[PDB]
C-alpha cells in the first residue's frame, strides 16, 4: 500500500504526527506536506488557553524534528487532486505527483447565518490568526458574547474573565458541552462559570444583530463589543468530495485510514470514522485523535502487519480552575461519582458503566485517576461497583491488577 | 479497476442487475455469484403483494438471461474474504479467487428483543421462505398482529384483509411510514387502512408476550394467532466488517460503488451511500436503488469514463386499492396538492418544494404524473407554483418543455 512519494494535505497536528511516524517507522522515500497557513506548524489547544495570556506563538509550535527530510510547503493551498493521474494541483501553479495521498485538512468553524451581514466584530476561534485578533479585543471591562457552550467557548469564557472582560454566553441546548460530556459534568461546569460571573443564556439562539446589539429568538437583546462564534466545525472535505470520495461532513475512513479511493488516505478532524465504544461512525474532533490516528495510519502503511487504529476517544479542557478530562462515552446505564461535586476545591471523578462495564470516565482536577480509568476503559473492565464508589479504592492498583 | 475474475456475494436484485450490466457493457471474463438462498433468483416486492394471493414463485423470478456465462452458486454462504489474498471462503469448503469482489448481500429484518422468547408464531417477511410460511397462516377469520407501520407491514395488512384475516397493527411512531413519506400521505394511508378494518395502534411498542397474547407498553394486551414483525432491516455487512471495511449498519460506498478496501465494491440494500437530494449518507432500501445502483456500478467498472451512480431515490408500494409512488424527499418548505385527498376514489399527487425547487413527489393511483414529476425532480425544476396547483396543467408537457 505504501507507494512513494507521499503527499500530505494539511500541516496540523494529524499531518505532523503522521509524517513523524512514517520516518520513525523507517520510511525513507519522499514526503511533501502542503499547508495553507503561512505558519510554522502549531498546536491549537493553547489558543483558547495560555496563548490568550502570553500571546507567544513560539510556545505553541509542533516539534517536527522526528520528521526529518520533509518538505513543508507553507502558505500553499491544495486546490484539487486527480486520483487517476496521481497528482495534486497547488495554488502557486505547481503540481505534485503522489504514490500515496493523505488528506489531513481538518475542519473549519461553522458560520452563524443570522450574523452573516452583521456590522459589529464577529470572530471564530480556529487559527493562530483568529486567536491573535480575539486576544487584541479582550480589553478589560469590555463585553464579550460567546455563541455556543462547547469546550472552546468555555475556555475562552474563563480566559476572558481572567482578563477582566464581561462575558455573556448563549447556548441553544438546555446544557453546556452537549456534544460529549456527562450531564453531571455539564451541570457542574455551568455552576462553575456562573460563579465566575459568566452570564449564561440557555435555550436561546442568535436571530441577528443591529447597530452593535445581538438579537435572540426569545425576542431579547445582548450588547457586546465582540462576538466569538463557537457552534462547532465542519470537515474540510471539499477536495475529497470533488475527487469522488465518500464524504458526509467528513471523509469516511476505515481503521487503516483508507478512503474509498485507492491510494488516498485521510486522518484527523477531517475524518468520519468508527468509534469502537459506540460502534458507530462519528467525526472525532480531538487532539488525541489527531495524534493517535495519524500515528496508527502511518505505522500500518510502513508495516502492514501492524493493527489498525484502535484507540478509544478522549479529550481534555482547561477552563479556569477546572482541569477537565473526559474519556469514552458520556453515559451508559450507571454513573458512579468519586468525591464530592463542589465549587469549593473542585475535585471529582465520574465513571459511566453499561451492564457493569466501564464505558466512560471523567476527572476534574484529578489527573492521577484519569490514566488508570483510561486503561480500565480500554479493556472493558467490569470492576466491583462498590469498590469503584469507595473512596478507599486506589484506581491505579485496580488498573494494574487487571 | 475491473480485474477478472469477478465474484459477487449475494444473488438478489442488486447482484442480478449488476452482472447483467457487466455482460451487456462488454465484460467477457469470469463471473461467479454466491447466493445463500437455495432459490432461483427472485424479486422481493411481490412477496407482500400478489404472491400472497397466488403463491406461485414462478411468477416472481428475476430474468438472468441478460447475464449469460454466469455461474450461480445457490445455497452457498460466503463465510469470509481475505482482501490481501483476494479469496473468498465458502460454506461448502471451496475457495474462490477474485480480481474484483462485489458485496451485494442486502439486509435482514430486525428482530424484536421483547418477543425473543415468545411461545406463539412470530415471523418476519424478507424471503420466499418467510412469505410461504406467513401465507400458510392467513386463515380466514384468524387474527394477525403486524408490528411496525412501514410499507411492507401495510402491504401485508391489505393482503391479509383481502384474505378475510382480522388485522391489528402496532406502531411506535405517531404515524405510519415515518421513514420516507410525506405526512399528508401517511395521514391518508392511515385513514385508508382504518376504513378497511385495520385496528391501528399508534405510539405503542411491544413489551412481550404471554400464552398467545402480545403485551404493549401502555400496559395493554393484543390477542393474535400470528405476529409478523416489520420494524426495519439491518445491513448484512458482517463480511465487510470482519475484513476491515468501513461499515456502520451498511457498507460505505462512493458513487462508483467503491468500499474503503481496494478491489472491493458494494451495492444495493447493504450500502450506506450519498442521497444527492439531501447531500447526506443514507442506507437506501428500495427496489429502484438495487437495480439502478447495480447497473451504474457495473457500467463504470467496464467503462471508467461513465458517470458514477446519480439516480435520485424513489419507491412504490401497493396497498390494497392504493398504488403509491414516492420520489425524493418527504418534505421541503412547501407542499402542493393536486386533486382531492379522499377515500372515495383515491387519486392525488403531492409535490414537495424547497425554495421553489421540486425536491419530492407522491402519486396515489396517478402513475401518469409520476414519470414527469421524477424528470422535473432530476433537473431540480422550479416551475410556477400556481401552475403546479392548477388542475388544468399537464405535467408531461411541463417536463418535456424543461
Ligand atoms: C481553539 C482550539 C482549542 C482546542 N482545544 C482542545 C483541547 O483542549 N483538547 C482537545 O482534545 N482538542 C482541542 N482542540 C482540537 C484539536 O486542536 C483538533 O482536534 C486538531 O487541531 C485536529 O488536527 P488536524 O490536523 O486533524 O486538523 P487541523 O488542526 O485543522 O489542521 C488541518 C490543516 O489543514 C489546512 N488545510 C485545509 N485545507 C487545505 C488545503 N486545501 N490545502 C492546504 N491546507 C489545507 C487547514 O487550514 C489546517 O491548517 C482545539 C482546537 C481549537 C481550534
Ligand atoms: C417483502 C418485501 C417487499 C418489498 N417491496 C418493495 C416495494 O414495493 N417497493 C420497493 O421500492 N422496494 C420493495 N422492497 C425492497 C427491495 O426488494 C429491496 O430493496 C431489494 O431486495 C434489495 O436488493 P439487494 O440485492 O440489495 O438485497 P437482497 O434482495 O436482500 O439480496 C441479498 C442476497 O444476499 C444474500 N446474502 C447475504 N449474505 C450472504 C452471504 N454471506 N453469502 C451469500 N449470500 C448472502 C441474502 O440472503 C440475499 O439473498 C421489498 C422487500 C421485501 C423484503
Amino acid at each position: 500500500a505504501l507507494k512513494a512519494p507521499v503527499v500530505v494535505l494539511g500541516a496540523g497536528l494529524a499531518s505532523v504526527s503522521f509524517v513523524a511516524e512514517l520516518r520513525q517507522a523507517g520510511y525513507q522515500g519522499l514526503i511533501t506536506v502542503v499547508g495553507d497557513e503561512a505558519e510554522r506548524p502549531y498546536d491549537r489547544p493553547p489558543l483558547s488557553k495560555d496563548f490568550m495570556a502570553h500571546g507567544d506563538a513560539e510556545k505553541i509550535r509542533l516539534d517536527c524534528k522526528r520528521a526529518p527530510e520533509v518538505e513543508w510547503l507553507l502558505g500553499v493551498t491544495a486546490q484539487s487532486f486527480d486520483p487517476q493521474a496521481h497528482t495534486v494541483a497547488l495554488s502557486d501553479g505547481r503540481t505534485l505527483p503522489y504514490g500515496t495521498l493523505v488528506l489531513a485538512t481538518g475542519a473549519a468553524p461553522r458560520a452563524l447565518p443570522t450574523l452573516q451581514g452583521a456590522t459589529m466584530p464577529v470572530h471564530t476561534l480556529r487559527t493562530l490568526e483568529d486567536a491573535r485578533r480575539i486576544q487584541a479585543g479582550l480589553r478589560p471591562q469590555s463585553r464579550l458574547l460567546i455563541v455556543g457552550g462547547g469546550v472552546i467557548g468555555l475556555e475562552l469564557a474563563a480566559t476572558a474573565r481572567t482578563a477582566g472582560v464581561h462575558v455573556s454566553l448563549v447556548e441553544t441546548q438546555p446544557r453546556l458541552m452537549s456534544r460529549a460530556a456527562p450531564a453531571t459534568l455539564a451541570d457542574f461546569v455551568a455552576r462553575y462559570h456562573a460563579a465566575q460571573g459568566v452570564d449564561l443564556r440557555f435555550e436561546r439562539s442568535v436571530t441577528g444583530s443591529v447597530d452593535g446589539v445581538v438579537l435572540l429568538d426569545d425576542g431579547t437583546r445582548i450588547a457586546a463589543d465582540m462576538v466569538v462564534v463557537g457552534i462547532g466545525v465542519l470537515a474540510n472535505d471539499a477536495l475529497a468530495r470533488a475527487a469522488g470520495l465518500a464524504c458526509d461532513d467528513g471523509i469516511f475512513v476505515d481503521a487503516y485510514g483508507r478512503t474509498t479511493c485507492p491510494d488516498v488516505y485521510a486522518l484527523g478532524d477531517v475524518t468520519r470514522q468508527r468509534n469502537p465504544l459506540s460502534g458507530r461512525f462519528e467525526r472525532i474532533e480531538t487532539w488525541s485523535n489527531a495524534q493517535n490516528q495519524g500515528i496508527a495510519v502511518a505505522r500500518h502503511l510502513v508495516d502492514p502487519t501492524a493493527p489498525g487504529y484502535a484507540e478509544l476517544p478522549w479529550y481534555f479542557s482547561d477552563q479556569g480552575a477546572l482541569r477537565i478530562q473526559v474519556a469514552g462515552l458520556a453515559s451508559g446505564d450507571e454513573e458512579i461519582v468519586r468525591g464530592e461535586v463542589s465549587l469549593d476545591a473542585p475535585k471529582f471523578t465520574l465513571i459511566e458503566l453499561q451492564k457493569g462495564r466501564i464505558v466512560g470516565a471523567t476527572c476534574v482536577n484529578n489527573a492521577r485517576d484519569f490514566a488508570p480509568l483510561r486503561r480500565l476503559l480500554a479493556v472493558g473492565a467490569k470492576p466491583d461497583r462498590a469498590a469503584l464508589a469507595d473512596p478507599a479504592t486506589d484506581l491505579r492498583k485496580l488498573a494494574a491488577a487487571v
